[PDB]
């Protein structure tokens, strides 16, 4: 395929500009996934109580101190109690002689009349609008599983799909279904309602995250490949910035939800300015169209030599590529054929391993500082050198042993840090962030080689299954914390032990560097043999 490239420019105008216009859609991807952690953030709250918020009540010397101790308990958190007030107000609590032997918990009561929430830093959220408080508390959490389970079956259904039907096509219609649903959640009455608008938004995600990259690919020279594919990686480290900026101005949920939405119909819109994978037409008989897709792009560099294209001339460059497309395939073929079996297996297990690590390095993070804002946005400035440096790498060393040392540091920071005691909080301040370091360039490692392992005909459905994989490790990720009660190390020993378990098993794949892009599965054998 790759004259064909070289005829119509395999770098140039066309793919700088598909890539910056891919990248930033990415960029507000980012934003979308990252926002529950200010949507939905826990302001400090307490029961609404007659002496605090009847706004009538007579005046007293009393200090709002004296008066909030009056009538809300003190609480396990060193705090005035979250989920309980005094069933009478306790006037005999005002003599600092006082004890707290001097009431019963029966003299409590929980929060009947409702909660009172801090508005100091944000205005609203989907907590203080639903009292996902207290007995209610799992459901905040449950809102990010639903979203991650999204994203799980929008992979499901997209790679085949994708393989199936184009890649610019489910790309734009999942631009469009990413605007419609994050514009609805936006707007939700209620809980459940918020919930399904949510999931219906992850499973478009889902087919943005995936399309985006492989369309990028599929479209690049050789030499160029890794770069383009590594600023499309960057678009995530940006995204984090974003998050921050965008999330420090506006302070309503809805309206941040609503503002991060929005660009989608933009995306939308610009998307069907690109060309359609012509790789792909070709390797499903097509030519007819890819022939217009590529005199397209050749149009967009200015070549105005395209006429040495023909469908005579496309069809003699790939009659016997396409000889080979006859049967039909499915994902069964990933597991039933010989060479694409461990390919898969290995493939899905790095996948599985970054998932799980990520959602829990970028949380350890948080330790780092008091600012939520400034804290997200340093999981994008750890971020950018990280894959800057994955990709010097993987331009020098290929593609194997970049990937594997990339997850044995990472998963050797986690352990390192079973062994370091707080008194030492730089030394671990400092293994935090290359733990992060390595889990960004292992994902921008994975997203290039699971690329190049599998060929055109199933290269979707291949990245789709490594997707779900992912989110399925990004859902167990929180539930492993539950290990902490038989003893803190174990769910750390749990988390570093996969990423370096699944490093080593990355060191047993083969290499790719100096290879053409495998097209149908014979080339997968081929290159075997
Ligand atoms: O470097 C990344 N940061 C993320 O926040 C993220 N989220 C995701 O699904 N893939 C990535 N990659």
């Amino acid at each position: 395929f790759s004259e064909l490239l070289d005829l119509v420019g395999g770098l140039g105008r066309f793919q700088v500009l598909q890539t910056m216009a891919l990248m930033v859609s990415i960029m507000w991807l980012c934003t979308q996934s990252m926002l529950e952690n200010f949507s939905a953030a826990v302001p400090s709250h307490r029961c609404w109580a007659p002496l605090l918020d009847n706004s009538t009540a007579v005046s007293t010397s009393l200090s709002p101190e004296a008066l909030l101790a009056i009538s809300i308990p003190p609480g396990p958190n060193q705090r005035p109690h979250q989920c309980r007030r005094f069933r009478q107000p306790q006037w005999q609590l005002l003599d600092p002689n006082a004890t707290a032997t001097s009431w019963s918990e029966a003299d409590t009561e929980p929060c009947v009349d409702g909660w009172v929430y801090d508005r100091s830093i944000f205005t609203s959220t989907i907590v203080a609008k639903w009292n996902l408080v207290c007995d209610s508390h799992a459901l905040k959490p449950m809102a990010q599983s639903i979203y991650l389970a999204g994203i799980l079956v929008g992979a499901a259904a997209c790679g085949p799909a994708s393989d199936r039907f184009g890649r610019r096509l489910v790309l734009t219609w999942s631009y469009l279904q990413m605007a419609v649903m994050g514009t609805a959640a936006a707007f939700a009455p209620a809980f459940p309602v918020y919930c399904l608008f949510r999931f219906l938004l992850a499973f478009a995600v889902a087919g943005v995250m995936m399309n985006t990259g492989t369309l990028l690919m599929e479209w690049t020279a050789a030499r160029a490949r890794p770069l383009v594919m590594t600023l499309n990686s960057l678009g995530f480290s940006f995204g984090h910035g974003l998050t921050a900026a965008v999330a420090y101005g506006v302070r309503d949920w809805t309206l941040l939800q609503l503002v991060v939405s929005v660009p989608f119909f933009l995306c939308f819109l610009y998307s069907w300015w690109l060309p359609e994978s012509a790789r792909w037409l070709i390797i499903k008989g097509k030519p007819d169209q890819a022939l217009q897709e590529l005199r397209k792009v050749a149009r967009i560099n200015g070549h105005k030599e395209a006429k040495n294209l023909t469908i005579e001339v496309l069809m003699s460059s790939v009659k016997e590529e396409v000889a080979s497309a006859k049967e039909p395939r499915s994902v069964l073929d990933l597991f039933c054929v010989p060479g694409l079996r461990f390919r898969t297996c290995i493939s899905t297990l790095c996948w599985f391993a970054f998932g799980f690590t990520f959602f829990g390095l970028a949380l350890d993070l948080q330790a780092l500082g008091s600012n939520i804002f400034l804290l997200q946005m340093f999981i994008g400035v750890v971020d950018i050198p990280a894959k800057m440096g994955a990709l010097l790498l993987l331009s020098h060393l290929g593609r194997r042993p970049t990937l594997a040392a990339s997850l044995l540091l990472a998963g050797l920071c986690i352990l390192a840090n079973t062994l370091v005691p707080h008194e030492m909080g730089a030394l671990r301040s400092a293994l935090a962030v290359l733990g992060l370091g390595g889990v960004g360039a292992a994902f921008t490692c994975i997203t290039i080689y699971s690329s190049e392992l599998f060929p055109t005909v199933l290269r979707m459905t291949a990245v789709g299954l490594g997707q779900m994989a992912a989110r399925g490790g990004a859902i167990l990720g929180p539930l492993v914390r539950l290990l902490g009660v038989h003893g803190p190390w174990l769910p750390l020993l749990v988390y570093g032990t996969v990423p370096v378990l699944s490093g080593l098993a990355a060191l047993l794949l083969p290499e790719t560097q100096s290879l053409p892009l495998p097209d149908t599965i014979q080339d997968v054998q081929n290159q075997a043999v």
